[PDB]
């Protein structure tokens, strides 16, 4: 086919999110209702109810999002949808990715990234870490503010979510001054995330060792459609493989720039964001400008996007 199925991560979680193709179909409360029986909690309730605040801590994002992203697939193959010719992820995404893509148990899955959620949170002391997505300034420059403010400290690119739209991480201080330098070689803006955790940085090493551990316990079977990671921007079939690219992800940046013009390069034409927001899907055009992209969480764009 044409089109590639790209799943989101973090911050594209909302209050609410799936309401409306959650009356469409019963098949999306039936899924979270399995993610919520590995869980042990309303896994639905959570997403609907909220508030925000819990919904936003990762250990019960993570599995909100990922059941997400496995409702919408499951709703695409009820309905007779295709399959992509490759799938992609953004950090969490990519564990959406893998099961969707036969690679990992759906409840494997849920329980894995809870525990990723946990791991990640504990990694470093609570108020060390921060983020911040640096606006409109070359990854040439970005990086050069980031050396000259790390003074021995962690602070690097760790999502390349676009030309302009870089994501920088580590020692919250560090994260600081990295900004203001930013913003002194012609970046528009830098705007600290809503994230306490240093996501994609070194700091996270302990909490991929963590993770590496639970990984090597959970069965990974072949994959039945092609997955490109973003962590070295590959596709990869062997269950090492994949699972080292999943610990490798945890404290190395997401290429997600040129996990895109990788899928661009293979000839699909459009990218369909499997999951809640249009995040990736603003990006696109950013990144290639020849593609085009929607997304699928709203009945009728989904309705729509089967009938072609």
């Amino acid at each position: 086919t044409q089109f590639a199925f790209v799943f989101p991560g973090q911050g594209s979680q909302s209050v609410g999110m799936l309401a409306e193709m959650a009356a469409n179909y019963p098949i999306v409360e039936e899924t979270f209702a399995e993610a919520s029986a590995a869980l042990g909690y309303d896994l639905w309730a959570l997403t609907q109810q909220g508030p925000a605040e819990e919904l936003n801590k990762t250990w019960q994002t993570q599995p909100a999002l990922l059941t997400a992203s496995v409702a919408l697939w499951r709703v695409w193959q009820q309905q007779g949808g295709k399959m992509p010719a490759l799938m992609a992820g953004h950090s969490l995404g990519e564990y959406s990715a893998l099961v969707c893509a036969g690679v990992i148990n759906f409840a494997d899955a849920v329980r894995l990234v809870e525990m990723r959620g946990k791991f990640m949170q504990e990694a470093v002391p609570e108020g060390t870490g921060g983020m911040s997505a640096i606006i409109g300034l070359d990854d040439a420059s970005i990086a050069k503010a980031c050396e000259e403010s790390a003074e021995g400290q962690v602070v690097s690119p760790v999502n390349f979510n676009s030309p302009g739209q870089v994501v920088i991480a580590g020692h919250k201080e560090a994260v600081e001054r990295a900004g203001a330098a930013c913003k002194a070689a012609g970046a528009k803006r830098a705007l600290p995330l809503p994230v306490s955790v240093p996501s994609h940085c070194a700091l996270m090493k302990p909490a991929a060792d963590k993770l590496a551990v639970e990984l090597a316990k959970i069965t990974f079977s072949a994959p039945t459609v092609p997955v490109v990671n973003n962590v070295d921007v590959k596709c990869e079939t062997d269950a090492a493989a994949i699972r080292d690219a999943l610990v490798r992800q945890l404290y190395n940046p997401v290429q997600w720039t040129k996990s895109v013009e990788f899928i661009a390069a293979q000839g699909v034409e459009h990218l369909y964001e499997v999951g809640p927001g249009k995040v990736l899907t603003g990006l696109t055009k950013r990144i290639v400008d020849t593609l085009t992209a929607s997304a699928l969480n709203e009945p009728a764009a989904l309705s729509a996007a089967l009938t072609q």
